[PDB]
C-alpha cells in the first residue's frame, strides 16, 4: 500500500490528447499481475500539469474502476493555492483512493512556514492519508527536514515522496519522525540507496516498464538483501536514467508503445514527439534491461 | 507603452482575500501621477499563482476600467498547458489590453523544442503582442537565447521579461532579434546595469513605492545618463534587495500598506504574513529610499 | 589501516607557526589509546596548503618518530604538477609510511584523461599504496566514478577518498572496481550514510577531538549495526557541521586547544584565529559531544 | 599599462617541457606590433600551475627581456600561503615588472577576513602596483565586492581581474572604490559587456592569437564605440568560447603552433595534448575569426 514499488502510471492518450481506456486498462492488469504495490494516478509522470480539474478527476476514477479492488489507488492531488489543494482534495474524499500525493507549491516559492501552514491545512480538512512530495527541480521550492518533522506530527501526514536525489535527507527525516512515517523516493536512479539508508520503497517511472523486476528489487531492499537488489538495479540503470533524456513523461509513454502496453505514445504540449536520437537511446535501455 | 518603467502591481486584498477596489484605484491613481509606463495586472507580484482563472479576469478588467485610458495594461496570461494558455489569452483579446506576459510553462520543463512549439500556438490564436517571461528560479524551464531568436520571428512576439539577473543574456538576445524586439528586466538589483548593456526598461517590483524614481531611473537610462540613474539606483538598492527578504509580494504589500497606497497588507496562503524581523528590514530599506 | 576510523590529524603549532613537537605527541598518544585506525599526516586538515615541501617531510618524519610503530601513517602528497607529485612521493619511499593520499590537481582544472595520466604516473613511480583524494569544493575538478573505475585497474592504486558528500557515488564506484579497493569518506557529515552504502571508512576531522566514539561508530558501521551507530552519529552530528563552522582547521585547532590536547590553536595565513561566535557555536557542539 | 586588451600570455615550450625563448620572442614581437598594452607573465594560461618557483621567475625575467621596454609586463605572483605570496613578490621587486597579478587563496578557502590579511600583507612587503585575481571557479575561493572596497584602501592595492563572468559585479565594485581603481575582465566571453558596464580593459586569453583585434575591440569600447566593437566581438566569440572547449591552456597552445607563432604545442601534465575533435572545433573558430 504505502511502500515497496508504487507505480507513478502513465496516463495513455489517443491521438487527440484524450484518456485511452483500453491502454489504460492494460497498463492496471500489467501491475496488478506484476506485484506493484500501489498505483499514483495523475502524478508528475501521469501530466498532472496539463489536464485540467475534470480530466484528473476522471482519470483517477476510472484508474479506480480498472482496478476494481485489486490494486491500492493513490491520487496526485498538489496545487500552489492552498484554497485550491483544499477544495481538489474535496472531490476524492470517499471516491476510493487510500491516499493522496500532494507537491509543495509550485511557482510562487513560499516559505518553510509558509510550507507548514499549506500541508497542515490540507490534512485538516481531511480523512485521507497525505504523502508529501518535494521535488525542488519543478517547483522551485525545496521542503527541509526540519519542517517534514513539523508536518509529520499531523495524524493524516503519513510520509514523504524525496525526489531532490539527495541521499542525506533520508537519515535527517528519519531522527525527526516516528518509526511509521513513510520515506518513499521519487528518483529512480538513486532509488535503491535510497532504500538502502531506511526508504521505504519507491514511486516509479521505471516500473511502468519494469513492474516485475522492481517489484523483486523493493522486496529484496525490504528484506536487507541488498547485493541481490543491486543485480537487478544494475540491470534497470539505463532506464532509470534514459527514461529522461527528453522530459518525462515523453520517453517513458514511447517505451509503453513500443512494448505494446498502450496504443499510442500521445501527450499533451508543450510536452512533444520524442526526437529520433531518443527512441534510440530508450529502445537501447529497453534491451539491456531484457525488455526487448 | 513596452519601454521605460513598468510596475508589475500587486492585487490589493481585503481581509477575506479578495481584491480591494478602492485600493487598486488608489495604485493606479499614483502610477498615474508618478509617470510609470505601464501595468502588468497579474503577473507574478500580483499573485498570479492563487487566483483562479474568473479572479484573474476580474482583477485586469477592474485594472482597465480604473486605468481609463490613462496607461497601457499588460495582462499575465502564462500557463503550463498551452491549451489552457490559447484559452486563457483567447479571454483577454478585445478587453483593452495593450499586450500580455506569458511566461514559461512552470513545472513539467519542457525541451526548447516545446517552449518553441507552446509560444507559437499561443501567438497564432491572437492578435495581442505577446512579451515572453523566462523566470529559471521559479519555473524549473530557461528559456534559453536561440529560442527567445526563433520566437522572435513570430510576427507578434515582441519582446522578453528577463527575470534570470544573468546580464550576459542582454547582448546575446539582441544579436539574434531585430532592432525593435523588446528586452526587459524582471531582476530589479540588475535592472540599471540590463538597460546600460541595451535593454529597454524593467517590469518593476521596487516600482510599486518608488513609482516616481523609477521612472525618473529608466528615463536617464534610456537618455544615456548613467552616472545619475546610478545615483537613483544606489538610493533604491536596499529595496530592491530587502522587498525580497520574505518570498515577494509579502514584503512589497507590507510596504504599500505602510505608506498608505493600500488598506490591508493581507496575502492568500501558502503566502504568509510578513514576519517582524521582516518588518524592521524592508521599513528600514523605506527610510533609506527616503519614502517615509 | 585503511579501513574505520582514520584522523586527518591537525598539525600543532607553536605562536610562530612551527610545529609544536610536545603537542603532536599528546595527540598520537591519544590516538593510539582511542582506537584510531591510522593518521593521515599532513592532509588538508593538517594545513598541507601552508607548509612548504620540506616543512610538510619533517612533519610527516616526526608523525612516524613518535607514532614509534604503534599506529599506521599515511602522508598527504598530492600536487597539481604530474612530475611534482612524483618527485615529492620520492622523498617518502621507504619512510615507514603505509600510503600516500594524492589530491586530484587544484587549481588548473584538468581533463579526465589529464587525472588519469596524472595518477598513473605518481603510482608508476613508487611501490606505495595510493589513495585518490577527490574534493572538488577546494580544486575545482571532479574525478568522475569512471575515471576512478580505469585508476583502480593500475596495482598500487587501492583507493579513494571521496569527499563531494554525494552519496550517489559509494555504489557508482563499488561497481566498477574490485571488492578490494578502499571507499573512504572525507565528509564527515555523510560518512556514516557512505559507510551504510558500502563505503570502508572515513577520514575525519572529528575524529580529532572525538576518537573514541568515532572508532566505535566505524566499528559498529562495519559490522552492520547502523541503528546503533546513528546514536553515536547523532551526538557528534554538531561537531561535524560546527568544525566547519568557519574555514577547516580553524574550529578543530580552538576544539583541540579548548580540550587540552595542543598548547596553542595558531594557524598560519591566510587562515584567521575563530571569531568569538565561531568559539560559542564550536563549544556548544563539544558539550553535544558530551567532550567538555 | 592597466587597461585595454592585456594579454595573458602562453609560456611556449618545448618537446622537454621547458620554455622556448625564440618562441616566447616572437610572441612578443607580434603583441608589439598588434597594440597590445601590457603583457600578464605566468598568469593562469602561462602555466603557472606547473613551473616551479625558479622556472616561473626565468619566464618573467626572460619576458621582460625580450619586451626591451616595448611594452610593460605583469608578473603573476599568487601564492595560498600569505608567507610564500610575500617571497615570492619581494622577489621580483625592482625587476622592472609595472605589477604584480595575485590571485586568491587556491584550496584552503579562508574567509573574507582571511582575503583581507592576504593581500594587505603581500601589498605591505612592496612598491609594485598590486591586481587582485578573483577566480571562483579555479579557486574555490570568491572574493567578494565588499572585502575589494576594504582593500582598495591599500595604496598599491590598484585593481581587480574579474573572472567570475558575472556582470553585476562590475558596478558592486566600482561603487565601493574611487575613479582611478581600475576594474579588468578575466572572462573573454563577457569582456565587452563588463567593458560596456564601466570596466577598463581584458586580461585575454584570446588576445594570444587575435592580438590586433582585441586591442582595436577595447580601444572602441574605450571610446564608447559600442556597436563599432561588437562586431569585433561577434567574429571573435566562436574563440572566446572555443578557446576553452579543452582546459586553458591547450586550446590557445594549439591555435598558436597552427597560427605558426609558437614551435610547439606542447604542455606539462597534468594538461593533455589536445584531441582530434578538440582541433577542428578551434580551426572552425580560427576561420570564423578570418585568421587562418
Ligand atoms: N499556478 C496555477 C497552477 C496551474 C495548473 C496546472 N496546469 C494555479 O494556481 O492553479
Ligand atoms: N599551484 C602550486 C601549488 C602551491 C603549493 C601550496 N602552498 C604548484 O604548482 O606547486
Ligand atoms: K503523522
Ligand atoms: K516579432
Ligand atoms: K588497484
Ligand atoms: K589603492
Amino acid at each position: 500500500m504505502f511502500t515497496g514499488s508504487i507505480v507513478a502510471i502513465v496516463t495513455p492518450m489517443d491521438e487527440k490528447g484524450n484518456v485511452c481506456r483500453a491502454s489504460l486498462k492494460k497498463l492496471i492488469d500489467y501491475h496488478v499481475a506484476s506485484g506493484t504495490s500501489a498505483i499514483v494516478s495523475v502524478g508528475t509522470t501521469g501530466e498532472w500539469a496539463t489536464l485540467n480539474h475534470d480530466e484528473h478527476a476522471d482519470v483517477v476514477m476510472m484508474t479506480l474502476d480498472l482496478a476494481d479492488g485489486r490494486i491500492p489507488v493513490i491520487a496526485g492531488t498538489g496545487a500552489n493555492a492552498t484554497a485550491e489543494a483544499i477544495s481538489l482534495t474535496q472531490r476524492f474524499n470517499d471516491s476510493g483512493i487510500v491516499g493522496c500525493l500532494t507537491v509543495t507549491p509550485y511557482y510562487n516559492r513560499p516559505s518553510q512556514e509558509g510550507l507548514y501552514q499549506h500541508f497542515k491545512a490540507i490534512a485538516e480538512h481531511t480523512d485521507l492519508p497525505q504523502i508529501l512530495y518535494n521535488v525542488p527541480s519543478r517547483t522551485g521550492c525545496d521542503l527541509l527536514p526540519e519542517t517534514v518533522g513539523r508536518l509529520a506530527k499531523v495524524k493524516n501526514i503519513i510520509g514523504i515522496k524525496e525526489a531532490t536525489g539527495n541521499l542525506t535527507r533520508v537519515n535527517q527525516i528519519k531522527e525527526l519522525v516516528s518509526d511509521d512515517f513513510v520515506l518513499l523516493s521519487g528518483d529512480d536512479a538513486s532509488a535503491l540507496d535510497f532504500m538502502q539508508l531506511g526508504g521505504h520503497g519507491v514511486i516509479s517511472v521505471t516500473a511502468n516498464v519494469a513492474a516485475r523486476d522492481m517489484a523483486q528489487m523493493c522486496k529484496l531492499a525490504a528484506e536487507g538483501h541488498f547485493a541481490e537488489a543491486r543485480v537487478i538495479n544494475e540491470r534497470l540503470m539505463p532506464l532509470h536514467n534514459k527514461l529522461f533524456v527528453e522530459p518525462n513523461p515523453i520517453p517513458v509513454k514511447w517505451a509503453c508503445k513500443e512494448l505494446g502496453l498502450v496504443a499510442t505514445d500521445t501527450l499533451r504540449l508543450p510536452m512533444t514527439p520524442i526526437t529520433d536520437s531518443g527512441r534510440e537511446t530508450v529502445r537501447a535501455a529497453l534491451k539491456h534491461a531484457g525488455l526487448l
